[PDB]
C-alpha cells in the first residue's frame, strides 16, 4: 500500500509514502508541513475533508482545484500534486493538496516593525500576482494578509482565488451590491498597505453595519455620483448612516506610524501615504489601478518589465453528490 498515517494534534494525515516526517504548521482546511522524498523539497499538505458537503465550500473547492492548476506564477501558490487515499467513489473522503513550503503567512509579517524595502516589495509581488489572475480572466475580490503566505526572502504568494466571516478587506461595491472592475483588488491590497502601517485592522466592523461604518468614519461619506450608482434600498441604507466628512491622510496614517528618519524615509512615507490615497477610495471610479500602482513611485523600483509584461494565460450548481464526484473525478487528474 502507497499511503500511511500519521498524527498531527487533533488530525490523522493519511498520505503518499512519498511525504515524510509530517509535522504541525488556515486555510480552508487542516494543513501539515512535510518533506518529499520525490522532489527532495519540503511541502505544505493541506487536507480537505468532505469538502462536497458544504455547497459553497464545494463549489469554491473544485474552483481552486482547476484554476490553482490553470494557473502559473511566481506570487501565486500552485499545486505540486493532489490525491485521495480512497479509493471508490462511495467512499471517497479526504482531498489533500500539496504546496511549496512557506515560513510565513502575512499577518504574521505585518506583526514586524517593517521599513519601506520589505514593506513596497510585499506589496510589489501582491499587485505582480493580482494583475496575473486578472490577465487570466481571475477577479479576486476576496484577497486578506491571512491568504498569503510569504518565504523568508520576502518572496510572496497568494494562496487563493476568492469568490465567484472577515468583511474586513471587502471592497465596498462588493459588500454593497455593486458592478466591479480589475481595482475592486486595489481596495484590499490597500487596507492591507495600511495594516502593516498602523499594526491594526482598517476596518474591523462587527458586523456588516458596522463595517460600513468603520470605512465612512475615515474615509467620509462618498459622494452623490457614487450614491446614484446604489440600487435604490441599498441607497437608503448608506445614506441614512451618519454624515462623516472623513480625515486627510495624513491623519489617518500620521507621520508617527512610518519611520521619517531622515530624506528618504521622509520622501517615502508621503509615497506611501499618497498610494494608500489612491488606493483606499470608495468610489471604483476615483481609485488606481493595478498598473498605475505598480509604476507609483512607492513600488516601482520594484518594477520588472518581463516579469510583468509578458505572455498572458463555466460556473453551475449541483448536488451534494454530483459535486462529489465531480471533485472526485478531478483529483483522479
Ligand atoms: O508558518 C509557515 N511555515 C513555517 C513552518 C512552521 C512549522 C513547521 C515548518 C515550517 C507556513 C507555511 C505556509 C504554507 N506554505 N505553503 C502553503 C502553505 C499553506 C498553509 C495553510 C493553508 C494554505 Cl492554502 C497554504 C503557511 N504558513
Amino acid at each position: 500500500n502507497q499511503f500511511y498515517s500519521v498524527e498531527v494534534g487533533d488530525s490523522t494525515f493519511t498520505v503518499l509514502k512519498r511525504y515524510q516526517n509530517l509535522k504541525p504548521i488556515g486555510a480552508q482546511g487542516i494543513v501539515c508541513a512535510a518533506y518529499d522524498a520525490v522532489l527532495d523539497r519540503n511541502v505544505a499538505i493541506k487536507k480537505l475533508s468532505r469538502p462536497f458537503q458544504n455547497q459553497t465550500h464545494a463549489k469554491r473547492a473544485y474552483r481552486e482545484l482547476v484554476l490553482m492548476k490553470c494557473v502559473n506564477h511566481k506570487n501565486i501558490i500552485s499545486l505540486l500534486n493532489v490525491f485521495t487515499p480512497q479509493k471508490t467513489l462511495e467512499e471517497f473522503q479526504d482531498v489533500y493538496l500539496v504546496m511549496e513550503l512557506m515560513d510565513a503567512n502575512l499577518c504574521q509579517v505585518i506583526q514586524m516593525e517593517l521599513d519601506h524595502e520589505r514593506m513596497s516589495y510585499l506589496l510589489y509581488q501582491m499587485l505582480c500576482g493580482i494583475k496575473h489572475l486578472h490577465s487570466a480572466g481571475i477577479i479576486h475580490r476576496d484577497l486578506k494578509p491571512s491568504n498569503i503566505v510569504v518565504k523568508s526572502d520576502c518572496t510572496l504568494k497568494i494562496l487563493d482565488f476568492g469568490l465567484a466571516v472577515t468583511r474586513y478587506y471587502r471592497a465596498p461595491e462588493v459588500i454593497l451590491g455593486m458592478g466591479y472592475k480589475e481595482n475592486v483588488d486595489i481596495w484590499s491590497v490597500g487596507c492591507i498597505m495600511g495594516e502593516m502601517v498602523r499594526h491594526k485592522i482598517l476596518f474591523p466592523g462587527r458586523d456588516y453595519i458596522d463595517q460600513w461604518n468603520k470605512v465612512i468614519e475615515q474615509l467620509g461619506t462618498p459622494c452623490p455620483e457614487f450614491m446614484k450608482k446604489l440600487q435604490p434600498t441599498v441607497r437608503n441604507y448608506v445614506e441614512n448612516r451618519p454624515k462623516y466628512a472623513g480625515l486627510t491622510f495624513p491623519k489617518l496614517f500620521p507621520d508617527s506610524l512610518f519611520p521619517a528618519d531622515s530624506e528618504h524615509n521622509k520622501l517615502k512615507a508621503s509615497q506611501a501615504r499618497d498610494l494608500l490615497s489612491k488606493m483606499l477610495v470608495i468610489d471604483p471610479a476615483k481609485r488606481i489601478s493595478v498598473d498605475d500602482a505598480l509604476q507609483h513611485p512607492y513600488i516601482n523600483v520594484w518594477y520588472d518589465p518581463a516579469e510583468v509584461e509578458a505572455p498572458p494565460p463555466d460556473e453551475r450548481e449541483h448536488t451534494i453528490e454530483e459535486w462529489k464526484e465531480l471533485i472526485y473525478k478531478e483529483v483522479m487528474n
